């Protein structure tokens, strides 16, 4: 019934511009065109609509002036690598603060948001993360990786299946708001983890005696002090393939602190002495850029 | 009012027993003993009040035989280094894990809490931890640091500044929900803060590459493969005191990774190779026990 | 994105005026000029459009002509001594009726009230007292002095604080819901405290008697009966400094009661006969204007 | 009903101790003596209800032997100058602080306050002050005067004609929670009327450069400092009774600031010079306690 | 299930009571009383369990003696023309105000009625109006009649749905919420509709002139000034069978003003002079109560 | 704020029709009306804005072209014996369904009322009934008559003190919601009140037996059957004044049956035989409009 009104609006001009030809100037060619010209409250002149009898015709296209822009407007504007973000929460803000070099788009419920989502470099999709053809609002398909994180871990889990229902490989990354989902949050599909709760818990009870140990885990992650955590791959044909981490000594060679290796889907932490690095292998430390840079280098070909 | 109560039914004995030892056989000594055990329906029969006019008297020691049994009932149930957390959430209660071989005091609002915070290796003080009254009934002046993890805040800012208004140096260890209170928090009184969704938010962001840096903050955290992040202080005549961290090779040493060292209040995480460690030092790193272990004696003295 | 649609009805004018140039008139020049013209709903007369194959073109302008008007005008309007008061209750609104001849600034969450905020002369700024961005938005670096009433405590204790965070030094003046909270509200940082309901309640306890006690609190604020609580400085040079309240003898000089003398920050009521006058002294009297002026001079150099 | 059940037990002892001197050693003057000592779980063994056929009667007085000890329980507890206040908030509460000793009875709809009523020093009546069964549940007949403060005034206006329509005279205090709603606070008959907010809005506007002014009203009302503002009567024959204000020098003489002076029903604050005491008149002054003693007798007789 | 329990506390008398014959003076007659007597903590002493074995088992009565005693007293207080009023409102409170001198009962969802229903002379019946199960535990089937009034006409046109699906020939009388549904609500089955709120409202826009219109109503059904409004039936044999309203002059005659004559399901307001009185015919009149004597008179036989 | 954006707008009118007297055909006179003929979308022809270097500044009229016509929009329309009822409820709709044929004003706080409010014949003033400067938004002061029915009677008592305080002597009609207020309402200054569930009720317990009592009721204040309930004054020099009731036989005479007699504020049922009638006398009957009138010739002079 919206677009069976376009219908009337089309009509008064097949009628307003009838009259053109009729009751003026005949032209039955450049008749839309007074019609359109005068109804578009144009006037440039190219028809004053002089005839007395045609200033009653031309008077209808003045009253229906408004019932074809007040219609075709809403009608003109009823048609005409990237990351996305089920549910926003601080800790969507918090994360989509730091992907702001990049494509993302937050997928939730609440309109409200959009506003605030966009204030962050991030596009907004209204929909619900939970009915699949909302998710592919946001193209999850091409998505680098998804986000979740709603409500409760059961709109998450929800959220999860239908992810993957969809790309039934895209990365995904959810966050717990309960430690006893943990699990049913991986059964379900979701590829990493986090549990803010679980850290924050862990890091007070640890911070009760001296807060080192919390101190580290914020400031680290924090873009401050120089030092940064990085994780560098080791090329297919390394110089240390087969090397052991004892005779690496990459901290003396590199100064980049080495706080585990890892081997997809797995890390290990105080690697022991006698760990052989392989290729796939990823390793995780925190140092100067330059100690970084100089790390890729001691690995090159 | 309630314990003036326990005053009328210590006379009703008075009243009740004193009838005995007048309106039977004399015994002053044993008339309370007639009233106890009349009230007390226990009826052995060490006087069957035989008198008929004290058995008008021994009508009395029935009808106030209840006034005396449901009155010393709710009277007899109404008399017969610790750490205090302010507000009960995931937060709070994942803390308490940790913390289960110890002396905790949860006080919050909501009674229907207590049964959990009980099953939970904690003691429950149903109160509001932003009345200092009720701080008062969880003795934060003795609590070793107080966890303060409210609903908003707001809220929690005010239960830092009551704590402050009592004990101004208890160590507090406060959650905030919202980056943008931080700062507030602090200024409250808050000694350390906790901000478990920056640092969700934060791992998310770093987890779409490959989620190794937050695989690394929660692992750490848990009580799992061996690896133990630990802070080691340096005693006051150490075998260090004045060395450089790259000539103590602490790692080639003790095996124990260092991921920095901290100065009560402050910590930094590649500490560069010309730094020097001192007394109060206290060294952040990771590594398994006897590493550990290896690392207290290669300073001890 | 927003700003991305910009481009597409700046394109559609080097689309539709390109035509112009091309499809009548020769005039790369004045081109822009009849796009613009026509578009503007104007229709001057500067080029009727006569062409028939032009008319065609003519009607893309008509088309594309809300495509850029409903479009700059959400992109026009999307570039181009105070006193603030946080919060807005029956106190606040009380208080901005005095405030009345003066630049005041009223900073609140719920929109809905700005219409009112207004009907009073005042100024509303809608955001949340308690987000330091939005304290900005009222501008508290300059405010005289800032009120502040928040629906809970707590969300008080935090606003202060907040401002705290922009001028250390800014008056706050905030009003407490409870009791329990006066000491809190000052150590976050409030300068002056009023507890409207230990008033009211206290004055209540004073009226079962007979009225008067509580009838002085409320007319002496009220602009009515000429007498007029007034404070009243003591000059540098003054024909008082040194002089004892006995011996002054103000009241019968002057005529102005004195209630109380005031060390900036104390405030002492029935001055005892020793106290001596200083220089910064401040005198809480009551009295006829006239008195007033009396006791102005009688203090005068 | 409640009190007709105690008839149904009490027919249990003419039908359960019936049966003792029928169907056992004959004593119908003894009879109940058996029925209440078996009932009361006593069993002294005055009569072990030896006779087979009587322990199926003794049997019935063990199964109404509940009906009678469950029942003469909440019967015996069913049976065995003053100020009331209706509407429970932070006024009323900081009220019934000043109030403590003396009779007060706070009537309220919400049950769970109580036990806080309690832990003040007044009884809970529990019902609405709206109904004038529940404002005699209270008994405003013989309440010294009444104090008002219910949600919302519109309830206020209400409950005083309530008690209107009782006790056409008693003392009625109200306070209004806007500004709007003081006059019909009064015609609905309320005869003395606070308004927490405007005196802290006043206050508050008047407080933006020197808080004494608000410093004064809090302090005051506030059982410190000493200094207490009082009401002091002038008796029937007083050495002052004609005297000018002038000339009784009242603070030269007793140290007790006048504030104001009283004649029922009316007070004014700066009395002027020529002002005559009279007989009823009222002093408001405030003053240290010793001043005040000093100024009664510099008035007796 | 509750009363499959009163059976495991019946077999530990034939269990308790059993070792008492069998682990001591043999007695299958008197063992029973034994168990009771011990169970109810009476102890009169015809045995005190001397047998040291025995005393084992007396231990037994003393486990499972309150495992009878706590059980048969929930059980023993879980055994020991009329009119429904469906649904408990203002309406039906006044209603239940006039029925009061018979058998009323009310039947509503909310528990929270009861102690008021009570305090009207009516009982309550716990249910849900709707549910034909708890229609039932009113017994409409013998209801004389009832009266229906729930809050939403859509909740008591399904009411007497119900009700008709049992005794399809109750006399049901419902209020209707709204004009609309008047109609709808006698489909359903209503016998007698009545909308307070159109009578209400009628009489309002009435009374804008003078209020006599909306006295009379109001006064009429009031017990008051004597005059009362009364339907009186005309018998069978009747000295006024045929004859006109007319010619009986019933008012002259009788005092009784007939504001309207009815036929079952009908009335007549001001009955036509040529109206003939009949059979079943019942005349609506106000008079005082001796008039009303003599009209009844004026038709007897 | 919202008149300090018309001074811009208008600003752009002396720097946009500037331009035009400088950039092109001197004429500092018709200098405005260039730019508001061209703001205005018109584009007559008086100056197509030849220069272009003027086309440039012609372009700033198209620009600032809205920054007047969406501004002077929401300026020019944000400047350019009668009966209110207080309150929308089913008995007011019900009420204003009568009044129809009149001029009524509803005052209502639910804004969603409105479009109803005057899909019945009333006119809407949207305000709380409570407040009095809303009250005289429906001015009160001139209605014929205020109607009140509020949501509770404690907002009906309210509303009406506060008309009372306006206007002390309109009649007031008010609705009591509950029985036990109905004085309270008068007190406050109701002066005809209307309880529909006491009638409600009444009639009910009323048509248990036969439905006639109510079916009356409803029937005589419905437009239907001919029969109306009518009251008729007598006038001044009545040719009755001073004739018994009983002598004038109005019944026979007229056949207006005659319910009840009013003088003022009070009405009397049956009025016994020897009543007088006398002038302000109002006759409150029943009857066929032609007995009516002919009752009113009955009296006449
Ligand atoms: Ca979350
Ligand atoms: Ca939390
Ligand atoms: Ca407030
Ligand atoms: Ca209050
Ligand atoms: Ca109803
Ligand atoms: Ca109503």
């Amino acid at each position: 019934p919206a677009t069976r009104i376009l219908l009337l609006v089309l009509a008064v001009i097949i009628y307003g511009t009838a009259g053109f030809h009729f009751i003026e100037g005949e032209s039955w060619t450049v008749s839309l065109y007074w019609t359109f010209v005068t109804i578009a409250t144009v006037g440039y002149g190219d028809y004053s609509p002089s005839t007395p009898l045609g200033m009653y015709f031309t008077v209808t296209l003045i009253v229906l002036g408004i019932g074809t822009f007040a219609v075709a407007v809403e009608r003109l504007l009823e048609f005409l690598r990237h990351v996305v973000i089920c549910g926003w929460s601080e800790s969507t803000l918090e994360c989509l603060r730091e992907l702001r070099g990049s494509e993302v788009f937050v997928l939730a419920e609440d309109e409200n948001v959009r506003k605030k989502v966009l204030r962050s470099g991030a596009n907004f999709v209204h929909g619900d993360p939970t009915r699949v053809s909302d998710l592919e609002k946001a193209n999850v398909r091409g998505a680098r990786a998804v986000i979740v994180d709603l409500e409760s871990d059961s709109e998450t889990i929800h959220c999860i299946l239908g992810i993957r229902k969809i790309d039934e490989s895209v990365r995904i990354i959810a966050e717990a708001e309960r430690y006893e989902n943990i699990e049913q949050l991986r059964m379900a599909g979701a590829d990493q983890v986090i549990s803010p709760f679980v850290i924050s818990g862990r890091l007070m009870s640890r911070s009760i005696d001296d807060g080192y140990e919390a101190m580290f885990v914020q400031d680290v992650l924090a873009e401050e002090s120089t030092r940064r955590m990085v994780e560098v791959p080791i090329p297919e044909g390394s110089k240390l393939e087969g090397v052991s981490v004892l005779d690496a000594d990459i901290h003396d060679v590199t100064g980049v602190i080495i706080i585990g290796v890892g081997r997809g889907d797995e890390l290990i932490i105080d690697p022991p002495r006698d760990y052989s690095f392989r290729a796939g292998d990823i390793i995780l430390g925190i140092g100067k850029p330059e100690e970084i840079e100089r790390l890729k280098n001691y690995i090159s070909a």
